[PDB]
């Protein structure tokens, strides 16, 4: 499906991403690289304002353009937030502004650190002929020390990658539908569910690598989309495609409704690469797997469909426990409306659960 920029092995994630910019952008790299210390000390802001307005042109191809969105990305948040206690003032200088606001409008992304940046493009396997495991993976850019931004980015990543096993049968699904192949479609739906259960195991690792109290107080403030004030020019899991992909594959209508829950999810598409946005919709353009599976009156097909929905609902429900442990509890011990959030996340679990057909 490579015109949508999906990869057999590594899903929506950018495969084997650039980790060296050109030389002309050695200025940029050596802020971003040594960024735990520039924030800690305070000589980050210093060093950004004491810089020049580099052109984006020398960035040739995609992989290189995207690394640039990352480097500029971590720099922007770190600059604007600072140490993340009071200093959060003062809009970016036009040194970093125009590149980011140029390169963002080029790659059709927002001028802001997104999932596509800080997870998808933000990794490398250390020993190039070793497997996609936690040992043999590391991120390109952290923010502080003990922000657990390695564990976080990489567990996030490894889920995209488990999902990649399911995503890659989806043509087999739509193929076997139009060509009236019950047996083919049936296996294809058990494959998906059997992979989406695999996706939950990877998810368990979050406990192991990401520290609860660390994440809340330290790291999340730099991924907080539009907290603060941009003040530049004319005006992060859950920006993931993985969940909305299979929302749509299984004809589960989240974004259909007159509700906040729904519109939030459809807005999240604007934080995705354009190619993924494109992909998602293509799925919607296709005949409904849900409606098809219903018409046939085939007990074993509903079973294999209900298995994919089970699998999703499973993921969503676990996701909540993770939020309890990594937001709610930590959020308490931190000297009104509060958590409508858990409403939101349930409202979406709920809606997925409703799409079961016994
Ligand atoms: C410490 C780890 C995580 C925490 C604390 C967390 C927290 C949250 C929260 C609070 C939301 C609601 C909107 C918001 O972000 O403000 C959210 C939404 C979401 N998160 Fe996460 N998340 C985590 C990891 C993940 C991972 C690894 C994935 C996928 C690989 C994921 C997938 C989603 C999705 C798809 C949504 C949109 C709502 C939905 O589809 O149900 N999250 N997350
Ligand atoms: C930052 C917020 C926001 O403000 N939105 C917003 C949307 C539109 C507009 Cl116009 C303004 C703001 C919104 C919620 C806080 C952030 C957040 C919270 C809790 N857990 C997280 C876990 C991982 C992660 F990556 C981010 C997490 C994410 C983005």
């Amino acid at each position: 499906m490579k015109e949508y920029h999906i990869d057999e092995e590594v899903g929506f994630a950018l495969p084997n991403p650039q980790e060296n910019l050109p030389d002309f952008y050695n200025d940029w790299m050596f802020i971003a690289k040594h960024l735990p210390d520039l924030i800690e000390s305070g000589q980050l802001r210093e060093r950004v304002e004491k810089l020049n307005m580099l052109s984006i042109d020398h960035l040739t191809d995609h992989k290189s353009q995207r690394l640039a969105r990352l480097v500029l990305g971590c720099i922007t948040m770190a600059y604007v937030w600072g140490k993340g206690h009071g200093d959060v003032r003062k809009v970016l200088p036009r040194n970093i502004a125009v590149p980011y606001c140029q390169l963002s409008k080029k790659l059709e992304l927002p001028p802001i650190l997104v999932y596509a940046d800080c997870v998808l493009a933000n990794w490398k396997k250390k020993d190039p002929n070793k497997p996609l495991t936690y040992e043999n993976m590391d991120v390109l850019f952290s923010f502080r020390d003990g922000d657990c931004s390695k564990g976080f980015f990489l567990v996030s990543l490894l889920v995209e990658i488990a999902a990649a096993s399911a995503i890659k049968v989806i043509p087999t699904v739509f193929k076997a539908m139009q060509m009236q192949e019950r047996d083919t479609l049936l296996k294809a739906l058990l494959e998906i569910a059997s992979c989406l259960e695999k996706a939950l195991q990877v998810f368990h690792q979050i406990h192991d690598h990401v520290n609860p109290k660390a994440f809340f107080s330290v790291l999340r403030i730099y991924l907080s989309g539009w907290k603060g004030n941009p003040q530049l020019s004319d005006g992060s899991a859950g920006q993931s495609s993985v969940f909305q992909c299979f929302d749509v594959l299984l004809g589960i209508q989240q974004t259909a409704g007159g509700g906040h829950a729904a519109q939030f999810l459809q807005d999240m598409r604007r934080y995705m690469p354009p190619a993924h946005r494109n992909f998602l919709c293509s799925l919607e353009s296709n005949p409904s797997v849900r409606e098809f599976v219903l018409s046939k009156g085939d007990a074993g097909l509903r079973e294999a469909y209900d298995a994919c929905v089970k699998a999703l609902v499973s993921l969503r429900s676990y996701h909540l426990q993770i939020v309890t442990k990594y937001i709610l509890i930590p959020a308490s011990q931190q000297p009104t409306g509060g958590t409508d959030l858990m409403n939101f996340l349930k409202t979406v679990r709920s809606t997925t659960e409703k799409s079961l057909l016994k």
